[PDB]
């Protein structure tokens, strides 16, 4: 490992409905809950040991905290991640998973190319149980800008994104809950996919500390395995750190 070079810097963003209802309406309550929720998720990944050896002290820190205190304006026809409506349909609590990250990367493109990894929180109600999406990890995108031209926008955006709602089933996740979502969303952000049922090292049984992070379900939270990374999780990630960490990573602030 280069400890000039094992860090990825984030630029985090609280939307207007993070602000309201995870912050109160304040700064210092919306950022104080995302810096400690960072740093819990920073200490799994960086007390992973990626090659089961020495391979550690990789991770992440926040580089900016935007905080959006109210709506954005838009015109008729126009869309914004922080809009104060929701889209496609409006009568919904929250909007479509996958166009809100993809509105996010569009919004959020010249930010986004200057940053390791740009990660968006917000609180709304997902179809489904759905918490969190991101890019990396998907069976492109993830840690360190990469191009994608939009036909649909005219212009580059970065699929070095991901986000997480703390709202679930009409009531805020606990806290131990929001730190599974941003580990695992940040995860395939660091290039891992799901594990899969079929390995049963990646994917044990409760008697056995239970599921790993990157479990496709989520239920619990309050297994042994749950918070950490499988070995399929390590063996991906490792991959991905071993190409991008030059690329994008720099030194451990502080
Ligand atoms: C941190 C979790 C694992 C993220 C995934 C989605 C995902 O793979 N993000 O990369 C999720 O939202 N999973 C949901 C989930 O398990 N949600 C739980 C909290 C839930 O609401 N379960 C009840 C739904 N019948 C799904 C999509 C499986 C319903
Ligand atoms: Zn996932």
């Amino acid at each position: 490992p280069d400890p000039m070079k094992n860090t990825c810097k984030l630029l985090v963003v609280a939307d207007h409905r993070f602000y309201r209802y995870m912050g109160r309406g304040e700064e210092s309550t919306t950022t104080n809950y995302l810096i400690e929720l960072i740093d819990r998720v920073d200490d799994i990944y960086r007390n992973t040991a990626w090659d089961n050896a020495g391979f550690k002290g990789y991770g992440i820190q926040i580089e900016q905290i935007r905080i959006l205190k109210s709506p954005q304006e838009v015109k008729p026809g126009e869309k914004h991640y922080n809009m104060a409506k929701s889209y496609p349909n409006e009568e919904k609590d929250a909007w479509d998973v996958k166009m809100l990250l993809e509105q996010f990367s569009f919004d959020i493109a010249e930010e986004a190319s200057k940053v390791c990894l740009a990660h968006l929180f917000t609180y709304q109600d997902f179809d489904m149980g759905t918490l969190g999406l991101a890019y990396g990890g998907s069976p492109h995108g993830g840690v360190c800008p990469k191009a994608y031209y939009s036909p649909v926008g005219k212009k580059n955006i970065y699929l070095n994104s991901g986000l997480t709602s703390t709202k679930n089933y009409g009531k805020t996740i606990l806290t131990k809950e929001a730190d599974l979502v941003t580990t695992h969303e940040l995860g395939h952000n660091f290039g891992a996919e799901h594990d899969p049922d079929g390995l049963a090292e990646c994917a044990p049984n409760e008697d056995q500390g239970g599921k790993y992070v990157m479990y496709p379900i989520a239920v619990s939270g309050d297994h042994e395995n749950n918070k950490m990374f499988s070995q399929c999780s390590k063996q991906s990630i490792y991959k991905t750190i071993e190409s991008k960490a030059q690329e994008c990573f720099q030194e451990r602030s502080n």
